């Protein structure tokens, strides 16, 4: 059964832009976490455990859950023990590198790939997750779109973020990625083929990286 | 898109069990009407058009979402014209005959039917439409399955609205001629399961012609 | 220990204006009702057997917080057994014949009395208390003031409930207050002075006649 | 005129007890800061531009509202503008050291005094305040009496929280429990220190006779 349900995203900060979801997390024990995507609806499932490891490990997302969540109900007192676990750190340099060298691999080879509202999403969650890492080791805790352009304006932020629902092909893309990354002062990891970025990946535990460079092949 | 979001069922009155689903109402501009299940969950969608028909109408669900329902959010007041538009009739005949009708086909064709499931819900549906119906009658806005039982106190009522959620099979037609025998119900003059197709077409029965041809699929 | 808190009112249903109030109610046990007003907050405090009653007997205030509240926090489940034990009734003609009756006295003694603001608030309260019954006897759950001026449209309903928080002393008031009771077929009830209508009051057990009428003095 | 609505403390958390009160924040135009109690409830008066300010300045009663704060309304959007302006701190401890300077202060003067209750209220406060303090520091954001005494687990850290005879040997036992140092100090010196060091908190106090 489901224990919890929440409302996330912008519907829980009464925001709402041109192609906004509905950002919904439902707590069910025995599962492992998945989303299911229906008519403009996001459903997120998580088990407990991995909802209060988030909380532990100060995850990024734990923290927009405990900042901007509305509960909608919880009948196990488990967002209470969420909350409880939450430790925010002083140092995301680890995602920072996540996002930093994603954003180069797709800049090196997502820029002409088949699957171009991948590349777009992911884009946006490079530039996404250094504003969100970067504003919270400043003592800031920020998440909208609208506020991370204002809050970390570095070259093309709110262009970038903007791309997470878009199916984009533009070549202006390349050279706004571009920019972003030097505005930051970025440095591409020491690879180049493809396979060197897919062992790069596993060696940072770059998640996301690995799902979305495998992703873009089919 | 989506302007307003709606929790109602068991949920929104906190009395989820295991068998419980979650119900979630989601208003959209220019969606037709339609539902969608995952993992527990359940989708309804809904235009404002739609469901300020509803409230117009005086339809049982809408008094549901008007009494039990909780605003998620709403950004266009949607839910307010809602409310504003509901007209609570004195008389829900028109709705306790259609389960009623379909009840009695249940009864007689239904029992041995392929899809057990679909037969198990929809007894279910006419117990609970005529439950609600006659609670509405009498003043009362009541829901919740067990709340139903305790205040329309026929035989079998907890037991039949139980087949939704599903068991005493084979057991299930002496339990439903035991309800339909406490309620006063008489068998419309009807005797062939084409005789049943036609008289769901003059009473504009839409819950049974969607169920009877459902059970041949 | 409070066990209980709803919000109501317009803040309930997102349309407070500049001029509104925030309506809380708080559920406390071993407690009479009461309310107190802080900078434009209103707190009613009832015991939850009060609150179950007025569900019971179908009070109207009780099908505004059924229909309209927003639950804050509720750790006894109060609010669920509330609106279990909800009965709407067929008819309110003796909420209507207080709202009545209470209005002529008000036209007879109050439009110089002293107490303006009292006498402007249960103006207020008269036609808002027959404008709500009504449209529950026609099946509508109507309580918002622009609302009530739509579904109610009698003479002059939207500016005598603008007189709720008033100190307006213009005898304008008089002649409104007479055109709606005209609109409604109000017939005065046989009294004949003060005194008369203290003794009407007592023996209709209009409690919010009472309480008006002593309030000026 | 009420443009938005908050529910804060013990009741946002489900976990109200049989002394507890019902915490309300009410944003309020052109109003200066101001508190009403009616009953166990306790309504906080704000309006917009101090509360944005206590985001920018990183109170700690602001952290409080903008992680286990539930809105109850919020016509204008303030909420959001107020967790956009949040600033946590590197450090707090001056709000730590205002905490140390006022428990001193009691213990040396007012295990006696008239005002039996405000004693033990800001006691609490001095106790409070420093461990909200060092959960902030790591990160937390339970600010509950009982995550407090769990998470700075200090000898009597639930009795003095818990004030809302033996007041003294406790208090005391708590300073040293974490090896407070009493600042150089006569109550006339207490008062030429609060107003050297801006402990707020400690002046009001004092002249008792977010
Ligand atoms: N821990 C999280 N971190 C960052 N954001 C998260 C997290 N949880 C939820 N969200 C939000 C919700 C919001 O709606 C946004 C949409 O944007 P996104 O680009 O999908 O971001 C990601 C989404 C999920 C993951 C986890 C997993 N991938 C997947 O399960 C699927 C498989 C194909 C498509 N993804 C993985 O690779 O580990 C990672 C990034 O994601
Ligand atoms: N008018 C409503 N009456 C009762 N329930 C409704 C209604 N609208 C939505 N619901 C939800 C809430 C609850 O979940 C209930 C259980 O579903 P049921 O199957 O028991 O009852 C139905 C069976 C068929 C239909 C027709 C629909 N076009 C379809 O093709 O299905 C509709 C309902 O359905
Ligand atoms: N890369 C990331 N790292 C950590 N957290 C992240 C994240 N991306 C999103 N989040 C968090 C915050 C979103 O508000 C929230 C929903 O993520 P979202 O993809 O739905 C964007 P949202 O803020 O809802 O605006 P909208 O375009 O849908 O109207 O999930
Ligand atoms: N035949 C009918 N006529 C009018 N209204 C009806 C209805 N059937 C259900 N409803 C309304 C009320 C449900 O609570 C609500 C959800 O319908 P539901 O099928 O999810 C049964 P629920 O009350 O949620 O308990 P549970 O078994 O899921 O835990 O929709
Ligand atoms: N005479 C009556 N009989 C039955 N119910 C009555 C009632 N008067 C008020 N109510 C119910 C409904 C109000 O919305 C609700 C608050 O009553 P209220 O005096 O605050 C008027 P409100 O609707 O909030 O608009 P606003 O002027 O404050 O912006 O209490
Ligand atoms: N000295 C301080 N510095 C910063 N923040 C402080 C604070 N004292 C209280 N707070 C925050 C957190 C409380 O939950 C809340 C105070 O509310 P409260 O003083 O009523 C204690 P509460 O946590 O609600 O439990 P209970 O005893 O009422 O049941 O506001
Ligand atoms: N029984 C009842 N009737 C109407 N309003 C109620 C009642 N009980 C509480 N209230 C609340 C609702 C109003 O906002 C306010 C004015 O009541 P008023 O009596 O008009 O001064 O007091
Ligand atoms: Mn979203
Ligand atoms: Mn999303
Ligand atoms: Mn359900
Ligand atoms: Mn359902
Ligand atoms: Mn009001
Ligand atoms: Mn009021
Ligand atoms: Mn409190
Ligand atoms: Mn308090």
């Amino acid at each position: 059964s489901i224990e919890a349900l929440m409302l996330f995203g912008s519907a829980a900060r009464g925001e709402s832009d041109k192609n906004s979801d509905v950002d919904l997390l439902a707590v069910t024990s025995g599962v492992r976490p998945f989303s299911k995507k229906t008519e403009q609806t996001e459903l997120q499932f998580l088990n407990p455990e991995e909802l209060l490891r988030s909380a532990s490990d100060g995850d990024l997302f734990a923290i927009h859950l405990a900042f901007e969540g509305k509960i909608i109900f919880d009948t196990t007192g488990v967002f209470t023990r969420f909350k409880e676990r939450l430790v925010i750190r002083k140092d995301y340099g680890r995602e920072i590198k996540w996002g930093n060298d994603l954003a180069w691999y797709l800049l090196d080879f997502g820029m002409n790939a088949e699957n171009t509202t991948l590349v777009n999403k992911r884009i946006a969650w490079c530039v996404r997750t250094i504003a969100i890492a970067r504003l919270v080791e400043s003592g800031k805790i920020i998440f909208s779109p609208r506020a991370l352009a204002k809050e970390f304006p570095r070259k093309h932020v709110s262009d970038l973020i903007g791309l997470a629902r878009s199916d984009e092909d533009s070549q202006t893309r390349k050279r706004r990625l571009a920019g972003f990354l030097d505005s930051i002062d970025s440095s591409r990891p020491s690879v180049s083929s493809e396979q060197e970025y897919v062992s790069h990946f596993e060696r940072t535990e770059n998640r996301v990286g690995l799902q979305t460079l495998h992703g873009l092949k089919k």
